[PDB]
């Protein structure tokens, strides 16, 4: 898969396990398109939301869907989600969409790779 | 102003200067309007966005045009903008002061919320 | 003042009142000389650690005691204490503010580095 | 291993390959005594530093070369290298040392499992 999502919890020292991430693709029209979405692996990862065929160039958001995690921890967060929003090429890699939770704080990367 | 945006550049240890920033409120539309707009200032700081009076109860988004910042810079990118959405004075009137650091590939933000 | 602390707890959203900080330097021994020392004020901020006089050439540590901070909210960290080390003044005086961002389990640190 | 090493890099998003690490464990005189070292994978990733009957409890710092780094990268870098010190229990697990390094800026998380 083209791309990945990871993310960690940085008050328990943890991956953020069974955490929804939608991603969407930005139509022409410039509103959002659902594209793909699940919930974070035991592992705090996200494999398999899309193909090499399916993952064409434009302009996709991951939006991870924080609060909800911080609700069942039983911690009042400040963020509604965590959204990233990027441009996939030019031009023609894996993607890994690191996320890193703190109730009031959040920090993401990409790692791109081949 | 209960609403202070604040932006650093993590490559060269400085505040981002003339970087641009979008508040949006959603309304009970569920769309987001437009509720302020204004550019980071030689200290990398945005003041005067709102008033207390302005800045009720709500889910407000801030768009940091992070893009624009690194392009001028040569710099080309992984991320179209730093976005921080978030539920504000649900509980009475608070002070946000939202913090950005910027990385080409890479962005942290953090809110400050203190009791005025 | 030519150096300055900042620290802020990001499971709060708040700056970090009375956390203790200490600063080195590299002594020609190599040894860490005891610098200068504080506790950061309401606003989470430390200043007058030093003067332009005193505040020459080297490399300096800065060891922020995160590990007390959490412990006296109830909170075992993982770190014991968020450690800069940097060479200051290699081309001329400049003005640092060390940031510090704390998390149970991860901290963040930036410089911000202004001629003044 | 007990003990992993993970370090990227946050402006050409990708791991950082060829980035020295050395490990120290305090000693009784609260000295810091040489434990282990090597140096970061294509993948941005070093295993196999110590065993888990060699990793006993006690205060350990890691040592991440960061300025070496940047200036192969020809990038002026503020910190002459990312300090992690912690203390591994009580008690008893898989420890994950992330970073995630800018030229002056870096961030470290603890992934702690099993």
């Amino acid at each position: 898969c083209p791309l990945m999502v990871k993310v960690l919890d940085a008050v328990r020292g943890s991956p953020t396990i069974n955490v929804a991430v939608h991603v969407f693709r930005k139509a022409a029209d410039d509103t959002w398109e659902p594209f793909a979405s699940g919930k974070t692996s035991e592992s705090g990862e996200l494999h398999g939301l899309t193909t090499e065929e399916e993952f064409v160039e434009g302009i996709y958001k991951v939006e991870i869907d924080t609060k909800s995690y911080w609700k069942a921890l039983g911690i009042s967060p400040f963020h509604e989600h965590a959204e990233v929003v990027f441009t996939a090429n030019d031009s023609g890699r894996r993607y890994t969409i690191a996320a890193l939770l703190s109730p009031y704080s959040y920090s993401t990367t990409a790692v791109v790779t081949n």
